[PDB]
């Protein structure tokens, strides 16, 4: 016998004096779910973890109401693979998706999400494999355990001067990272020009930057920044413009040579397919940051890796949003480019298992079942927490 | 002294085994808010009402947890007009999108949309004229009450044949409505063929038809039944593909020369700019549906009709999707070019004042305080019963 026996989740806050060019985490929350089965491994019975990346704030109502439901009131018999000895990721994603108008991906995409990583994270568990080694294996290929993660931080903080930019940065490359990221959009040009030279010089040549205007400016405000930033080797200018605002998006590739990135607030294969139709990214060197877990969850982040595969893109253009484990374990599996990551930011929730370090801007998965919270006892306390 | 004390909202049931070719309405909701202030008018206090169209369930926890919260939190001397005497649409606006990230336009676009829906009735109220009177004067045009309806149902139903069918078009059509869409689809082709043929035979020559796919034909398969639909002398051809594949609709002109129709599913002045920019629809014939209540409300509406105007559309192409009262008064005030109407779904949400009746496929607005809702019995019942 296989069954969902329950969905249970709760709302954790993750917010600090924190901001972006477009906001700050005043009041930022997250959603914990738990997909509880009946089957039993060890002894003891399997519960599949998820949570939704920083951003989106989190989706307790929507969790109860729409989705937990659907899957509640399924007939479990009908959830199962052709062996009936596991749960089907993609049934039970349909299944709480009956009744789901098209259009409008958000708010609802990342319930979905996030109930999507705890299944995924339930049957890894029920075929007794790590969820990257049985995703690998299900698309015919081999995982690789070492992902590429970079640092993401330098937001604007009441009180935070060059000093401190400076501090957590080299706290970063303290941590193995060779990849560090910053917001700007924030302050004038001019002084965030400062706060950019700032970083530029306290990693010198032991790491990279890449800055994030977090979708903030306009198409001249955008050319002028991209004319400020060429000048320096950055990593990747991301999320320029308006995440719908493709015809923005293509029109800097005029002023900027160097790769951009963008995608994190894209929640569906749909807006993944009209951001590589027109928005002018080059696939040789920009990066896709699409969110399994605000997108619908893995099942859905597939579909878009298969219009990647329409469009000519290499999955290795990928660097998923988040910071969290579910994309760790995506990567792994399917060769994505790599992962975001977030050392001291939104914690427990993210990070990797215990033990396991940067070591050269990457991070090598350990063979954990499922996708390996429970390697992590500070955020794992809290899953167990939620439902054991 | 002006004061928003209060914001109340209750789930409200408007589900049927009613069902269009992509959902059934089984599990159909929506919000119902009210705005309470302290501004006193007529000796009663002023406030204002709203509800979210079919089709996106109700969001009445966002609407608690995010929304509602912030327009609470805020300094009421600082969501007033210059004069004070006032509550700002935009400022109020402004006030709830605090801390939103930009991308993912679904859900919250429908808790914001309600919510601004009732502030607009609230400042109306206060002002003492109609909302589409004074929204006329805040464009400087002048409104035009005489606006144009169109009765939408055709329903696939259980154990509906050709003859209910025929039943319920005919009774718009006693209703005064010259326009009706039924829905295509949800059957084989040439069953729906037949269904149509019915439909036309029955309204002969008092009623023109439009057909709806709600979004869930393929490339293929859109063709296949602009083929067949093309022989026939239909007012439109409604939500062929995806709300979200503008690549499709825009293949559609090369086999579709009649009007067609969409919008309903774009939840944001980015997605209806995207869909002006890539789906190829023709100005001079298409109409554009986009709903202001499922999308950020009416201070959103202003900025999609500023991106026609970018486009070179005229306002008149408008006609919003939901069949609400907050339409009628928007397009009474800046010229849309009609509304939806529901004459026996989902009511008593949606519908005219009691009194107003419909005349060869128009009303005609009463001079009431706000959206109206006073006027119409069985819905005020409602809403007074949430707050007074
Ligand atoms: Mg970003
Ligand atoms: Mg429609």
């Amino acid at each position: 016998s296989v069954r969902i026996v329950d969905v249970r989740e709760i709302t954790k806050p993750i917010s600090s004096p924190i901001r972006n060019a477009y906001i700050d985490f005043t009041k930022m929350t997250t959603s914990l779910v738990a997909v509880v089965t009946d089957v039993v491994r060890e002894g003891k019975r399997v519960v599949g973890y998820g949570f939704n990346s920083n951003g989106r704030y989190g989706q307790g109502g929507l969790i109860r109401e729409r989705f937990a439901s659907r899957i509640l009131e399924a007939d479990p018999k009908k959830l199962l693979n052709e062996a009936g000895d596991n749960l089907d990721p993609d049934k039970v994603w349909a299944a709480m998706m009956i009744n789901e108008k098209p259009g409008g991906h958000g708010e609802r995409s990342v319930a979905v999400g996030t109930i999507d990583m705890a299944v995924w994270d339930a049957v890894a568990k029920i075929a007794g494999k790590p969820l990257f080694r049985l995703l690998a294996e299900r698309h015919g290929v081999k995982a690789n355990p070492r992902v590429f993660v970079y640092a993401a931080g330098g937001y604007y903080y009441p009180g935070k001067g060059l000093s401190m930019l400076r501090g957590e940065m080299r706290g970063y490359l303290d941590r193995g990272y060779n990849v560090v990221k910053m917001k700007i959009g924030g302050a004038p040009i001019e002084e965030d020009r400062m706060r950019i030279e700032a970083v530029l010089e306290e990693i010198g040549k032991d790491a990279q930057l890449a800055v994030d205007a977090n979708g903030r400016f306009n198409l001249e405000t955008g050319i002028a920044y991209a004319k400020m930033l060429r000048d320096y080797p950055l990593f990747w200018y991301e999320e320029v413009g308006d995440p719908l605002d493709y015809a923005l998006q293509a029109a800097l590739a005029e002023f900027y040579p160097g790769p951009m990135a963008t995608g994190e607030n894209l929640f569906s294969h749909q807006d993944a397919r009209n951001l590589l139709r027109y928005g002018g990214m080059r696939p040789d060197r920009d990066w896709l940051q699409f969110d399994c877990a605000l997108s619908y969850g893995l099942c859905e982040y597939q579909r878009t890796l298969e219009v990647l595969k329409t469009h000519g893109w290499s999955p290795s253009r990928c660097i998923p949003h988040g910071g969290h484990q579910m994309s760790l374990n995506i990567a792994a599996g399917l060769g994505l480019g790599g992962n975001e990551s977030y050392p001291d930011l939104f914690q427990p929730y993210g990070g990797f298992p215990d033990g396991v370090r940067v070591e050269n801007g990457h991070i090598t998965m350990p063979d954990l079942p499922g996708i390996g919270f429970e390697g992590k006892s500070d955020l794992y306390k809290e899953m167990k927490a939620l439902a054991e």
